[PDB]
């Protein structure tokens, strides 16, 4: 879930 900054998974 948390690793950089996610937008499209």
């Amino acid at each position: 879930d948390i690793r950089a900054l996610k937008t499209l998974v």
